[PDB]
């Protein structure tokens, strides 16, 4: 198990959410570990951007997540946050699968509200960080 660290900081409004995005990975996968802690591989931040909420990163662990208010209410929070926390994982996106599917993102709607990875999603997880 490697620990990726995160820093939530510039996402206040965003805690509990990131806090639950942060418990569901580490509950569904056994090859990675998310932490919260100082000298951090990846950020949240929050604010206005009307594409959404998107990730910044290398797909290894590394880079930032932007979480959009508007975004963020009126989907469910803790999928859009668990979905773009996958990307820093390394999962792609897959806009035309279902709602069981963490990584089609917002292709199901606003309707979907699940926020767990399915059994392919964690394979391919722990797949990604078994070497590192
Ligand atoms: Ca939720
Ligand atoms: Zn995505």
């Amino acid at each position: 198990t490697v620990t990726v660290t995160y820093d939530p900081s510039n996402a206040p409004s965003f805690q509990q959410e990131i806090a639950n995005a942060a418990q569901i990975w580490n509950s569904s996968v056994r090859n990675v570990q998310l932490r919260a802690g100082g000298n951090a591989d990846f950020s949240y931040y929050e604010g206005n951007d009307s594409r959404g909420s998107y990730a910044q990163t290398d797909g290894h662990g590394r880079g930032y997540i932007f979480l959009d208010y508007q975004q963020n209410q009126q989907y469910d929070s803790t999928r859009v946050t668990a979905h773009e926390t996958g990307h820093v994982l390394g999962l792609p996106d897959h806009y035309q699968g279902p709602c069981s599917e963490l990584m089609s993102g917002g292709g199901p709607g606003p309707s979907c509200t699940n926020p767990y990875p399915n059994a392919q999603e964690r394979s391919r997880v722990n797949a990604l960080w078994a070497n590192g």
